[PDB]
């Protein structure tokens, strides 16, 4: 039950590139049911509510929010 709150930190990915920091809230099964942590760059709190504008609504989403912690993008 409840949120995963995450936040990850904007850092360089290669020259010229880098990966955007975002605060996300996550309902704790879609994340629990499949994530990828390959980044060092985030941290994470538990909440019964979604302390973050942006909250993830579906399995779909998460995965989309997921994989953008793991693109660089141009600067």
């Amino acid at each position: 039950g409840g949120y995963v709150n995450i936040k990850t930190f904007t850092h360089p990915a290669g020259e010229g590139k880098e990966v955007k920091g975002m605060e996300v809230s996550v309902p704790f099964e879609i994340y629990s049911n499949e994530h990828r942590i390959a980044d060092a760059h985030y941290q994470t709190f538990p909440s019964e509510k979604a302390a973050y504008t942006t909250v993830v609504t579906d399995a779909a989403d998460w995965r989309t929010k997921n994989a953008a912690m793991f693109t660089p993008t141009p600067v």
